[PDB]
């Protein structure tokens, strides 16, 4: 139960370069503005082999439940319909999303008391930092 360190309730405190990430992904103007304002709460839980990541915000709510290494269907906050696979590599959750011939990778890691979310599309990276709620 190493995934233990992720479990909890988390609140966004900072975001860097996320507009550029969203642009690279294909998000349109109005969604970038509204999504970029949001300060979501993320709730991570584990029950047996199933991990659940729920995000609640003023903009959209999202929820994914998955088993590591097992592809699943996901609806993203920006309404992409993707095929997702999440693995644990050296204590980092690595989440690859595939859609329309494109790919993006989201890494989630624990650093000090924070949960750091790094979103990468092509050469663009963004960092989102969460603290315990
Ligand atoms: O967990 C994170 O920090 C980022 C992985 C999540 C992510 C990807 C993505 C792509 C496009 C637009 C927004 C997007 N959001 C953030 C986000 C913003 C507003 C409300 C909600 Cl529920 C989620």
């Amino acid at each position: 139960h190493m995934c233990d360190a992720f479990v909890g309730t988390w609140k966004l405190v900072s975001s860097e370069n996320f507009d550029d990430y969203m642009k690279e992904v294909g998000v349109g103007f109005a969604t970038r503005k509204v999504a970029g304002m949001a300060k979501p709460n993320m709730i991570i839980s584990v029950n047996g082999d199933v991990i659940t990541i729920k995000s609640e915000s003023t903009f959209k709510n999202t929820e994914i439940s998955f088993i590591l290494g097992q592809e699943f269907d996901e609806v993203t906050a920006d309404d992409r319909k993707v095929k997702s696979t999440i693995t644990l590599d050296g204590g980092v959750l690595v989440h690859v999303q595939k859609w329309d011939g494109k790919s993006t990778t989201i890494k989630r890691k624990r650093e000090d008391d924070k949960l750091v979310v790094e979103c990468v599309m092509k050469g663009v990276t963004s960092t989102r930092v969460y603290e315990r709620a």
